[PDB]
């Protein structure tokens, strides 16, 4: 098991980590973003979690910036309740970190680079898609062009 915390409310994760409600518990988890299309929402049944998919797949055509705005609010109504929130996807955690990059550049002040260099530090296996680093590349101009 390895969640990564990112900031104190904001952890990251594959689906092997989302299966265990034990550490989820202990890390005051009450929201779960799954960013993939097929995996079940593990502990759905347990009543103990808000949950949201966002349905996604792991291709070169994939659009993950439809989902951004839907997702940080998501997360800010965990910031504000006071509980933990973790996106989680598959084992190179490519949709989920771009989740997490594009958080952290317009609710912290932080360039695309240093926002992938934070995470890099904290979870060291991210694996590459050039489709996602393009969107960041775009989300990156339109917040410093006030969009
Ligand atoms: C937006 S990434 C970025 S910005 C500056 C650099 C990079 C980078 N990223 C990757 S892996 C991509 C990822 O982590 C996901 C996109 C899947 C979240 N390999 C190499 C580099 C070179 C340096």
């Amino acid at each position: 098991a390895e969640l990564t915390p990112i900031l104190p409310f904001l952890f990251l994760g594959n689906e092997q980590d989302a299966q265990d409600l034990d550490t989820m518990q202990r890390l005051n988890i009450g929201y779960v973003i799954n960013v993939t299309t097929h995996l079940p929402l593990y502990h759905y049944e347990k009543g103990l979690f808000n949950y949201k998919r966002l349905p996604a797949t792991d291709s070169n055509k994939q659009n993950l910036r439809q989902y951004f705005e839907e997702a940080f609010e998501f997360i800010e109504e965990a910031h504000q309740c006071g509980k933990g929130l973790l996106i989680h996807c598959q084992a190179g955690v490519s949709r989920s970190a771009t989740i997490v990059i594009a958080y952290l550049m317009k609710h912290t002040r932080m360039t695309m680079t240093d926002a992938y260099k934070f995470v890099k530090g904290k979870r060291p296996i991210i694996s590459p898609a050039l489709n996602f680093m393009g969107q960041l590349l775009e989300f990156e101009e339109d917040l410093n062009n006030g969009v």
